[PDB]
């Protein structure tokens, strides 16, 4: 779940 | 480390 | 609705 | 989980 | 220098 | 790990 | 000019 | 035209 | 260092 | 056909 | 500069 | 066979 | 232009 959230947040970067 | 990166990214939120 | 609020809050991040 | 994440983000609010 | 590049890239997240 | 994060972020670049 | 090219390449990142 | 060729070549960068 | 970063980013171009 | 050949030749670049 | 960058990118091509 | 010879000749292109 | 770019790309070939 942490990777999923990170994936969402880093999408743009 | 993931929590640390998340804490940085969520800081403004 | 929880997703809708999360999406707004995570906006800046 | 969604509630747990919301509780964190809403903590300053 | 790595932190500076990371900072730049993470700016929108 | 800094290189690992960078490698991920630079991947579509 | 190097910064200008870098800015272009990194803008997706 | 040079910019158009550059954009094509840089598109995966 | 700018050249080093450019070389990496341009390597598949 | 010229674009097809160009794509082939460029698609290392 | 555009030719120099193009020569670099087309180097493999 | 023509494609095979072409692939070889175009390999450095 | 397409012939000129092709001649350049093929000149090793
Ligand atoms: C979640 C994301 C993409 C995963 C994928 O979909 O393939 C991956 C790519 C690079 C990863 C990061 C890098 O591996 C560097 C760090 C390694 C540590 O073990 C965790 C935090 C750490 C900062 C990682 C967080 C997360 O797992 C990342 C950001
Ligand atoms: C990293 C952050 C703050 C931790 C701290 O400052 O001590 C904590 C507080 C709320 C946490 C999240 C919430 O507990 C809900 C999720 C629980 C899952 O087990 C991991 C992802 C999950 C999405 C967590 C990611 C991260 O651990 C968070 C974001
Ligand atoms: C709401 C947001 C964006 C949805 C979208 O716009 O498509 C999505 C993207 C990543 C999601 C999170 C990630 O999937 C990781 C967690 C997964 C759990 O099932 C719920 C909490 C959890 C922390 C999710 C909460 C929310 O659904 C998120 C934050
Ligand atoms: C998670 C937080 C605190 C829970 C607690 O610790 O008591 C609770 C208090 C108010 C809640 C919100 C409010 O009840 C209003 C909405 C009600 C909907 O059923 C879900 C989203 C909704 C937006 C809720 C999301 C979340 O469950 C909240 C934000
Ligand atoms: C560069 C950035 C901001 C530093 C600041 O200006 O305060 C900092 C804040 C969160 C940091 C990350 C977190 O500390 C978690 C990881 C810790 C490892 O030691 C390196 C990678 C790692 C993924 C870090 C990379 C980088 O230094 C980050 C992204
Ligand atoms: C991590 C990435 C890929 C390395 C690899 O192929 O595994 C490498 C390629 C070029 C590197 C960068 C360049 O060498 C230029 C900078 C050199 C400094 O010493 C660190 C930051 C600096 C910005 C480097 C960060 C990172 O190590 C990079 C981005
Ligand atoms: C060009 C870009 C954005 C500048 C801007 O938009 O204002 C800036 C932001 C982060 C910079 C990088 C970081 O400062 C880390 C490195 C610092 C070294 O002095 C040069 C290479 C180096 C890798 C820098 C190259 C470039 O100037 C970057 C990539
Ligand atoms: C063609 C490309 C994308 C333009 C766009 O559509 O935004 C642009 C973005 C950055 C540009 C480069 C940078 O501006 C730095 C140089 C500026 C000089 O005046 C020309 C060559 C030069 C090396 C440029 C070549 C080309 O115009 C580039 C690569
Ligand atoms: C770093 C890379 C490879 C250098 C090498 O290893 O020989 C070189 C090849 C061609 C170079 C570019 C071309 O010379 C065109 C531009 C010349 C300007 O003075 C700097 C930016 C400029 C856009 C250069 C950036 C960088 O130095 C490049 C991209
Ligand atoms: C064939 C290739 C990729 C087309 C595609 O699938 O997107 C395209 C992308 C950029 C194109 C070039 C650019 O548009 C610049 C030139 C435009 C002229 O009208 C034809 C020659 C010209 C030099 C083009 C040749 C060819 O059509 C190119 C090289
Ligand atoms: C830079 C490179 C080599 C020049 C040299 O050998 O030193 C030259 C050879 C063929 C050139 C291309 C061909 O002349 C066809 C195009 C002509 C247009 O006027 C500019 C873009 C255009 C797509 C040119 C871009 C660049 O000047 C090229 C790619
Ligand atoms: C043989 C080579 C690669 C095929 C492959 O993917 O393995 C292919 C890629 C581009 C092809 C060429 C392009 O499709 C353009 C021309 C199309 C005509 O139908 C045949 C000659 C023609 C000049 C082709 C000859 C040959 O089949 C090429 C050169
Ligand atoms: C430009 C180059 C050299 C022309 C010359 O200066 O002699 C010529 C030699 C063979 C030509 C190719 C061959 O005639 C086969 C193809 C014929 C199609 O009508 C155009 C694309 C086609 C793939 C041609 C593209 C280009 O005009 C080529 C590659």
């Amino acid at each position: 779940e942490k990777n999923a959230l990170l994936r969402y947040l880093l999408d743009k970067d």
